[PDB]
């Protein structure tokens, strides 16, 4: 699975976005160790605090299906450069993804940036901290 | 698809729960107008505010797949009586479900309580209030 | 302090709102049993899921100061009728407020609707269920 | 009001923490440019998603009071090394704090780690992207 295919999935996932309030659509595609792909998109709500992001939707669909081993995650939005995952999403990524998972960031014009789960949120807060 | 079958789906969904911090597992099963079922469970995080709930997981899974028409949602947890959806979930339910969708609440001992969206969240805040 | 005076505080609190994304400002004023008032407003973020609501701001401000016994909460927004608290806020209210606390809902034109935590959120999920 | 004094504030703020579910208390102290200090702590809820964190209570209290100019933020928890702000909080920090605000992380052992807002969350998602 070369990142380009996963990116293609994230771009399709982005079209399923329910973002009538921000008008900002985000798509994500998660690749399991066994090669299965899970798509995700942001889903908004009139009461802003309830909004769920693309990265999390993809991860939560996988986990709720029994898939917890991942190798790559692609995220795409219509930004000048590769889209930047928000802090909350990086946190969820650091919790559900091993530190070696590859995070592929992109947009709708071919700009790509890659980084590991660790580099995305260095020294992330974790279950270990809770002693 | 009877409600008793949906309940069994929610119970199965509950086993996929990732609740290592609260140790409280919740499951949910959403039924589309076309008879398709989407399972959901709660997925926690070391940083508590990140946690996603079973009801929301099922709905987000459905919506991210293109299914936006629903008829029934079942929720189950190991509580004294039927499990009670939290306020945040009721809000997401009132936004993504039509006012007629049937919400089936239950537990691990056959106790069942049924109700509609409006009854679940009286005069819910909505997109209408944003003009 | 009557509800009219608490409402005056919620309306002032509303002006502190940081809602550049939705342009929808909400204010709230919480009255403790000892008569102290805590103001709250919604504070938004470019990443939508981080948004904090007025009702919650007022409640969190109070609790983080050591005040945990309340008697009344007022909420105001620019809606045609009294503003309706969202489900997440109703949940936080049911957890931090006793079932008797009076919830005063209003807008910017004098319309007022009053109600209890229980009718605000029917058989709310609670710590008992854990 | 040097940093050691802000750290003390965050430590006191930590005692106000309402964390009956995780038993993990966190405190934070925000210093405005005018020298005013705002305390924050984490406040949990039976329904885990509602939980508010210490860093966010302090910033929300400040903003809801009209203070939006800050210079330093201290955060403390009972961890082996300085406490690490979660991603959600770093996001809120990057939105409400200027890139030059100093973030002071510590624990109960005097171990201190300092860093800037930009360093805490490099190339953070922002309003410009919308
Ligand atoms: O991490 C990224 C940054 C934020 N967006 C969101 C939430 C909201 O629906 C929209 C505007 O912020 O994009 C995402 O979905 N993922
Ligand atoms: O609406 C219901 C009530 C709350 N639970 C959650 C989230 C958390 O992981 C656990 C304890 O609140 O159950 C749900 O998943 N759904
Ligand atoms: O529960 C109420 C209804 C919604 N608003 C919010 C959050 C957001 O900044 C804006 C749009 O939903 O109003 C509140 O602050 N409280
Ligand atoms: O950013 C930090 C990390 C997480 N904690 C929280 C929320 C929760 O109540 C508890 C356990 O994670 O500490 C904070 O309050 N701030
Ligand atoms: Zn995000
Ligand atoms: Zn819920
Ligand atoms: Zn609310
Ligand atoms: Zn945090």
């Amino acid at each position: 699975m070369n990142r380009q295919e996963l990116i293609t999935e994230a771009l399709k996932a982005r079209d399923m976005a329910y973002a009538p309030y921000s008008k900002f659509q985000v798509g994500a595609a998660l690749l399991t160790k066994d090669g299965k792909v899970y798509r995700g998109c942001n889903i908004e709500n009139a009461a802003y605090s309830m909004c769920n992001h693309a990265e999390q939707t993809a991860l939560f669909k996988a986990v709720s299906e029994g898939d917890t081993e991942f190798q790559m995650l692609a995220v795409a939005a219509d930004t000048p450069g590769p889209v930047s995952p928000c802090g909350a999403c990086r946190q969820v990524i650091s919790e559900l993804c091993t530190k070696d998972v590859i995070v592929v960031l992109t947009n709708l014009q071919g700009q790509i940036k890659e980084m590991t789960v660790e580099e995305l949120l260095p020294g992330a807060f974790s279950s270990e901290d809770l002693h």
